[PDB]
């Protein structure tokens, strides 16, 4: 019975949540148990389908939000079509226009440490990492932000009203320190 669960569902659009209650249970987790992971992964997927909606029609193909088997299917088949090498991990998007795969990140932390992480986690080099924090920073590889200064602007706009609700439903704290 928790009211991160309540916000969760207000604040997200219904198929945000469906998609990343699929994405939990998937993974064993409950979104109504860890309520604040779930908080997470809407707000990655909700960051991800922005950072889609940002370039031109053709530009990006989405690997977040469909299911982990078809996710690597089409993760393959971009791979035998374009000449790219199979990342280790499941991306997030592939960018047409630059040839690479894109990994988004959003962080209550600060930039750094979690581009950190995950640039080891992956340590394959070829794919793109852009991470965006809570609190409007933002860092891609290579100082290629990809995107528009005005589309990035959008996700940071979005990402700090997202922190203000929890903060002024008094969930913020908690939510940072996981
Ligand atoms: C309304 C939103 C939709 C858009 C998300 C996304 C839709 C779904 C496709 C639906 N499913 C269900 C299973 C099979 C399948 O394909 N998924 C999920 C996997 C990849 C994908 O495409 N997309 C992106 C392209 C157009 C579209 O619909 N979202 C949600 C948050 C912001 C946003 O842009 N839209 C559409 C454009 C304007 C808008 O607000
Ligand atoms: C392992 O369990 C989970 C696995 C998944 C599906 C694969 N997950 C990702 O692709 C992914 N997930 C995250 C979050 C914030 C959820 N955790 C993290 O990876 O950090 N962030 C990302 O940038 C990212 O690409 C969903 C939910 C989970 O709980
Ligand atoms: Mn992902
Ligand atoms: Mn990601």
């Amino acid at each position: 019975g928790s009211h991160m669960e309540d916000f969760v569902r207000q604040c997200f659009n219904p198929m945000i949540v469906e998609l990343a209650e699929k994405a939990m249970k998937e993974y064993g987790e409950d979104p109504k148990i860890e309520t604040n992971k779930f908080a997470a992964i809407c707000t990655h997927l909700e960051v991800c389908f922005m950072y889609s909606d940002g370039g031109s029609k053709h530009r990006f193909e989405i690997i977040e939000g469909r299911d982990r088997i078809m996710a690597w299917t089409v993760v393959n088949s971009i791979c035998n079509t374009t000449g790219v090498e199979k990342p280790k991990f499941l991306p997030d998007l592939y960018d047409y226009k630059e040839n690479r795969f894109i990994e988004i990140g959003v962080t209550r932390r600060e930039v750094h440490i979690y581009y950190l992480e995950k640039a080891n986690k992956i340590k394959s080099e070829k794919t793109h990492i852009h991470i965006f924090s809570f609190t409007g920073e933002e860092m891609a590889t290579k100082a290629d932000y990809t995107l528009d200064e005005e589309s990035r602007a959008r996700i940071k706009t979005r990402l700090f009203t997202i922190r203000q609700e929890m903060a002024s439903r008094s969930l913020w704290d908690s939510f940072r320190q996981s």
